[PDB]
């Protein structure tokens, strides 16, 4: 029933709004559009950095390092607002929390290099509640061992993007990755699929009114989870070998691993 | 529901494709079904489950078998060549693109066509006279029992979709018109060619699979399992390079791997 999908969508994208404080909106009047008024502290230097980290505030602070640790305490700062997202995903509350559960600590990670591909562009990616922009080519140019951690997720985003999705095609696309369904170690696999399903038709009634001109849109945007898993797949892997460089006490508890 | 001229080409599109599928892949899945179930024996397979078993199924190792699975694949590359070569499009775009698309999309594909080969308990060989046990490959010398293990878990899942020939015809189109491939050079004409086999796709399968909610989107995202797929298979595929020495691999598989 449409206006029924249609709703699903109004809910959702609420959600998306109260969960989610930087909107893509938000972040294109910031980004390489002009609008905001007054831009970020861009990064692009050694010493833009020291800069920006002394001036531009910072919550995790206590080089090629620490920066690393930053994203950290924002993802781990993502997750919390993604959680608190996945429920209000009608249903998602009413599964068996270990499945509940195993949907976030798999899919999580993909909803974080989604959303960020919304802060990004060709040269550099919001920072800091987009208070800040860090260049892309700064980023590659880290020390040996962390000069590669965010250039896949560059390349990914410059596709993403590619098709032009607002917050409210991305809240209802988000919430089909969270009701997953072949995540691993799952229970009761299908109520999960029973509503993925029925994200999967507001999407595309989503995709359709918002996008009518655009060709198989629905398709183009499903085939981009090929995409992420891919990325997800590699970060794990860089995300181990990190540990073959880092080798703390109550920290190293705080990140098991986002 | 109804009708329409747009719907209509895609239908003469999807026959396009099936048709083209026939008569590219000697032995499709519904040939594949028939002697798996051994409900039709009008002519059934022999089993191979240990090594007494494969001595005899000579009647009509670990490397050998090995040898296998290679010089299949290299035949089975033969065949997809040739069924790309039929797909709208495809023969016009850059000689180049022609070869990259071929290159990584033989082995996603390969798999597909595997599952339809494929059961919980074993895999059928030698255009389905044979089926060999998932649990004897399991079984053999230190590595290359691990070889065939991630297809049976993904022909599984992947099965689990019930897609008859008519839909993989399609969606086996839809792999190799990819676009986001390594290495291509004018990518929107690949794109465009592709926008269309998918609209081709989302047709066959609401038309074939009614009762079949949002099996357009749970298909798509199989893809995933694929990319994966390939790559634990390069990987243990990279082992036996340098164990096995004396061994060597088909120039073709080997021409055909070398990226990510
Ligand atoms: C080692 C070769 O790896 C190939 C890929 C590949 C792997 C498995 C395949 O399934 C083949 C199934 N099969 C088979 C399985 C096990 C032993 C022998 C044997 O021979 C035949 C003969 C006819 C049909 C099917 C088979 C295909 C490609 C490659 O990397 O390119």
């Amino acid at each position: 029933e449409s206006a029924d999908l249609r709703a699903l969508a109004k809910h959702l994208y609420d959600s998306y709004i109260k969960s989610f404080p930087l909107t893509k909106a938000k972040a294109r009047a910031i980004l390489t559009g002009k609008t905001t008024d007054k831009s970020p502290f861009v990064i692009y230097d050694m010493n833009s950095l020291m800069m920006g980290e002394d001036k531009i505030k910072f919550k995790h602070i206590t080089v090629a390092i620490r920066i690393f640790q930053g994203c950290q305490f924002r993802s781990v700062e993502a997750v919390q607002e993604i959680t608190e997202y996945a429920k209000s995903i009608p249903g998602f509350v009413n599964l068996d929390l270990n499945d509940q559960v195993t949907l976030l600590k798999y899919g999580v990670h993909e909803i974080i290099y989604t959303m960020l591909a919304s802060l990004m562009n060709k040269d550099g990616v919001l920072i800091s509640e987009g208070q800040g922009f860090m260049t892309r080519e700064f980023l590659k140019s880290l020390r040996k061992p962390f000069g590669d951690f965010m250039e896949p997720k560059f390349e990914f985003a410059v596709k993403f993007n590619a098709l032009e999705l607002d917050d409210s095609d991305l809240a209802i696309f988000i919430a089909v990755i969270i009701l997953s369904g072949d995540r691993p170690g799952l229970l009761n696999v299908k109520p999960i699929e029973d509503i993925q399903d029925n994200l999967l038709q507001a999407l595309e009634l989503q995709l359709k009114l918002n996008h009518p001109e655009s060709s198989q849109l629905f398709a183009k945007l499903l085939q981009k989870m090929t995409d992420l898993r891919q990325i997800v797949t590699e970060h794990v892997q860089l995300l181990q070998v990190i540990k073959k460089t880092e080798t703390h006490p109550l920290l190293q508890e705080i990140y098991k691993d986002l």
